[PDB]
């Protein structure tokens, strides 16, 4: 069982960095956009504006958050195509030297004044993160024995989120993300691709790959043998064997086959709108933002809660991994998406109501913890869940590229156009979102099936 254990540290390893980077931007925020200004400063000359003009401030450090999401776009076109030329583990070995090759450069921007070296970092960053949010799942469900192929699939999201807060806390004031440390945190993202670099190559090739694709058999029954530790792995090699046979009676679909395919198309609707539910729902806005937020609101000291914010979303994301497996798919859905527009309305009237009772500044938190926790239970992982069950063992592929392509655009939306938004509009940010969640919960409650449960076949006849 060791080797399993190696296995499934090394593709954590790849989730948590994938969390650490995209929550490590919400603290340092006031730091770094700073270092930009003295920087931006510096190339002026005698009769400079001795100032970075607002508006090229809030673009360049939106910029430095939206590039994430456009390496992670370019990433799920190219998710599939390195997946079946090099395979499982060389995919992310070639994707740990991207990594570290964006994460040094992201690191060396205070000594380059310059601005440009860290937007280029995050897009490399981006990058890396696409390919592994792509290549993770696809290796640990791959390899764990059959049984525990659940529990193990959870992992992934403990990792992430896990991560996530460990950037959080990395950038407090008195810890890392301070004034002259801060380029020190992207280094520190540098950091555990080494180490998964120098683990992984001491670990086996998925056998499912190495034999539905390669052909190969000999190799794939020694990586049985040394994963699993039984005597004999006849009956497992045989199901892969008819497994491949399977794969051969039903061809895979091109990603144009796909959209253009008129019998696949209403599922694939539905599997973009729930991408687009999750990330419009506004939760990356507070990922992202969220310092920027609670100072907005009145809080005293925002990182901290900021911390709450991190810490709430581990909690529930063990009850999501405890309850989902016990609730419905729609269900939960509609719930989450319920109790994410209540708490955006609750988050509207406390910024709204801050001025004539300041002591109600304490409510902003709590609306935004509630937040947190409504989107961990409802649309945090139900989409995937349900774009995975709408589609036979033949389709799958392209269908997943598209949800995460939607994905990915939609996260750039937000992730850019907060900054303006929030400006222009004010207390009445969040208020949008509401309307967006009503709006989508509509759709929700009666455009996609229940599919706990239930037989393709029914799922495909009920459409
Ligand atoms: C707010 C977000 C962050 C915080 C996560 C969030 C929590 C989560 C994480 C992991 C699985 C399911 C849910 N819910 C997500 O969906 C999340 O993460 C992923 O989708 C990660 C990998 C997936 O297995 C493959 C798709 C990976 C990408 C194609 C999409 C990534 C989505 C992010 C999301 O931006
Ligand atoms: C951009 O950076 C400069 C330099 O720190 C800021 O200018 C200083 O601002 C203080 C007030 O906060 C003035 O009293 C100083 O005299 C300014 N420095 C100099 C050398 O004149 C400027 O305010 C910053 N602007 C933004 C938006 O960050």
């Amino acid at each position: 069982t060791g080797t399993l254990v190696l296995a499934v540290f090394s593709a954590v390893l790849g989730s948590l960095q994938f969390g650490y980077n995209i929550g490590v931007i919400n603290a340092p925020q006031k730091v770094i956009e700073q270092s930009y200004n003295e920087t931006w400063l510096g190339r002026q000359g005698p009769e400079g504006p001795s100032s970075i003009p607002p508006g090229t401030l809030t673009t360049l450090w939106a910029l430095s958050v939206a590039i994430f999401s456009v390496g992670g776009m370019i990433s799920s076109f190219l998710i599939g195509i390195i997946s079946q030329w090099l395979g499982r583990k060389r995919a992310m070995l070639v994707n740990n030297v991207l990594a570290v090759l964006g994460g040094s450069l992201m690191g060396l921007a205070n000594a380059a004044a310059s601005y440009e070296m860290l937007i280029l970092g995050r897009f490399l960053i981006g990058a890396y993160s696409g390919l592994t949010s792509g290549l993770v799942p696809m290796y640990v469900g791959e390899i764990a024995p059959t049984h525990l192929r659940g529990a193990l699939g959870t992992l992934n999201q403990l990792a992430i989120v896990i991560g996530i807060l460990i950037a959080q806390v990395l950038g407090l004031e008195s810890l890392l993300g301070t004034a002259s440390l801060w380029p020190l945190l992207l280094g520190l993202t540098v950091l555990p691709a080494l180490l998964q670099l120098v683990l992984l190559p001491f670990c086996p090739e998925s056998p499912r790959y190495l034999y539905i694709i390669q052909n190969l058999e000999g190799p794939a029954r020694k990586s049985l043998k040394r994963l699993t530790g039984w005597a004999d792995v006849s009956g497992v090699l045989a199901e892969l064997k008819d497994e491949k046979r399977k794969l051969e009676r039903e061809r895979p679909l091109s990603l144009l086959q796909l959209l253009g395919s008129r019998t696949h198309r209403q599922p694939l609707i539905i599997a973009v709108v729930l991408q687009l539910s999750q990330q419009l729902s506004g939760i990356n806005a507070v990922f992202y933002y969220s310092t920027s937020i609670f100072e907005t609101a009145g809080v005293g000291q925002p990182a901290y809660a900021t911390i709450g914010a991190g810490v709430v979303n581990t909690v529930f994301t063990l009850v999501s991994v405890l309850l989902v497996e016990r609730a419905g798919r729609r269900t939960l859905h509609l719930l989450g998406l319920a109790g994410m527009c209540g708490c955006a309305i609750l988050m509207t009237v406390a910024l709204l109501l801050l001025e004539r009772v300041p002591a109600m500044s304490y409510v902003s938190i709590v609306a935004i913890f509630g937040f947190v926790a409504f989107f961990e239970i409802g649309p945090g992982p139900i989409p995937w869940f349900i774009v995975a069950e709408l589609f036979s063992q033949g389709p799958r592929p392209a269908a997943m590229a598209v949800a995460g392509f939607s994905n990915w655009t939609s996260n750039f939306i937000i992730g850019m156009g907060f900054q303006y938004v929030a400006e222009a509009m004010g207390p009445y940010v969040f208020l949008l979102f509401a309307v967006l969640l009503l709006g989508f919960f509509i759709f929700t409650f009666l455009r996609v099936p229940e599919t706990r449960g239930r037989t393709f076949d029914q799922i495909s006849a009920a459409f």
